[PDB]
């Protein structure tokens, strides 16, 4: 495989792996996120060399998600021995 595209499937996976956190913290915080949430977010956009201005994007996107707001909505998340 040659570096561009090595990067290229890297990038992606730190892109995508950036975008499932904010979703998922968003999911168990209904966006309002804790110390220890924002916390991992921040140090993840300087593990993963993430332009804030993206990661605010991610952030800002999975806020507003309608899977993510229902789940957060739902509160099962907080039920977990029901649906276990």
């Amino acid at each position: 495989v040659p570096a561009f595209e090595l990067y290229k499937a890297a990038r992606e996976e730190e892109l995508c792996s950036y975008r499932s956190l904010c979703r998922v913290l968003c999911m168990h915080s209904g966006g309002k996120l804790t110390k220890q949430q924002r916390r991992i977010l921040e140090d993840m956009r300087e593990e993963l060399c993430l332009p804030t201005e993206r990661a605010e994007a991610e952030l800002a996107a999975a806020r507003e998600d309608v899977l993510v707001t229902s789940v957060a909505a739902s509160g099962v998340l907080k039920r977990r021995q029901d649906l276990e």
